[PDB]
C-alpha cells in the first residue's frame, strides 16, 4: 500500500488522484467504521481515510480563486486515527500536518 509522505505526494502530483488504498470518511460509514471504536482495520482491511474536502477554516493554506484543499491520512494501518494528514490543492500544492492540523509545512 503506498502510505507515506514520499509516495503519496508524488502519486498525486503524477496520477493526479489517491491511490486504491483510499476511502472516503462516507464511504468508511457505510461499510461499519465507527469511529469511537477505532475499528477501520476491521471493516476495510488495508484502506486509509482520505479524499474529503478540506475547509481551511482558519486560513492557514493559501487561497487562490478555484483552488480547493483535499485532505488524506498518512502512516496509518491499525487502530484509532493518528494525527498525520497531506494537504492538497487543485493545483496540486502539498502540505503536511504532524499535529492535527494546527501547523503545516510544504513538500511540494
Amino acid at each position: 500500500v503506498i502510505n507515506t509522505f514520499d509516495g503519496v505526494a508524488d502519486y498525486l502530483q503524477t496520477y493526479h488522484k489517491l491511490p486504491d488504498n483510499y476511502i472516503t470518511k462516507s464511504e468508511a460509514q457505510a461499510l461499519g467504521w465507527v469511529a469511537s471504536k477505532g475499528n477501520l482495520a476491521d471493516v476495510a482491511p488495508g484502506k486509509s481515510i482520505g479524499g474529503d474536502i478540506f475547509s481551511n477554516r482558519e486560513g492557514k493554506l493559501p487561497g487562490k480563486s478555484g483552488r480547493t484543499w483535499r485532505e488524506a491520512d498518512i502512516n496509518y494501518t491499525s487502530g484509532f486515527r493518528n494525527s498525520d494528514r497531506i494537504l492538497y490543492s487543485s493545483d496540486w500544492l502539498i502540505y503536511k500536518t504532524t499535529d492535527h492540523y494546527q501547523t503545516f509545512t510544504k513538500i511540494r
